């Protein structure tokens, strides 16, 4: 997170460290069993930490998990990012406290304005800015129009732009398969950008909105 603040230790319950000998991406609970996060986070085997403000230093509130199945959302395409949902099998459920909550999957998409909060232990690009305690950013949700524009012609029907066209507050490297929250509900993921919160390059994000037909099926089928 570039640009944001320290989230208030556990404000964001829902975000989770993936980790693989060290922290690489983030992800969001969306139930006891199950976390959502980007397809271009994907490993065969990953350990969910939940409850986590510090990665590293022990706190008390975390939860090691590793994951008992890793699926990427069937149409995903590297060349272009898109599609970019993975969800993650929890090996045995998360127990639900101060530190732990699930965050609902949108009934709706967001429309254009909407003033979201992105959350992340990913590159702030600042001395100041520890990436080890979890950062916190306010987003807006871009239009259309100013998100095509931004990268002509990449921007598909699973994609929303989010941030600031100015630049210097953006979501980074890291920081990727993390939560977008409006409203109380996941809207996005963190998906891609062109380098971080440099000016006429916001943050592309993941439109959680269109694939709930897709994360419930999956869900059902355990
Ligand atoms: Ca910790």
């Amino acid at each position: 997170i570039v640009g944001g603040y320290e989230c208030k230790a556990y404000s964001q319950a829902h975000q989770v460290s993936l980790n693989s000998g060290y922290h690489f991406c983030g992800g969001s609970l969306v139930n006891e069993n199950w976390v959502v996060s980007a397809a271009h986070c994907y490993k065969s085997r990953v350990e969910v930490r939940l409850g986590e403000h510090n990665i590293k230093v022990t706190e008390g509130s975390e939860q090691f998990i590793s994951s008992s199945r890793v699926i990427r959302h069937p149409n995903y395409s590297s060349y272009n990012i898109d599609n970019d949902i993975m969800l993650i099998k929890l090996s045995k459920p998360a127990t639900l406290n101060t530190y732990v909550q699930p965050v609902a999957l949108p009934t709706s998409c967001a429309p254009a304005g909407t003033m979201c909060t992105v959350s992340g232990w990913g590159n702030t690009m600042s001395s100041t800015a520890d990436s080890n305690k979890l950062q916190c950013l306010n987003i807006p949700i871009l239009s259309y129009s100013d998100c095509n524009n931004s990268y002509p012609g990449m921007i598909t029907n699973a994609m929303f732009c989010a941030g600031y066209l100015e630049g210097g507050k953006d979501s980074c490297q890291g920081d990727s398969g993390g939560p977008v929250v409006c409203n109380g509900e996941l809207q996005g993921v963190v998906s891609w950008g062109y380098g971080c919160a440099e000016p006429g390059n916001p943050g592309v994000y993941a439109k959680v909105c269109i694939f709930n037909d897709w994360l419930t099926s999956t869900m059902a089928s355990y």
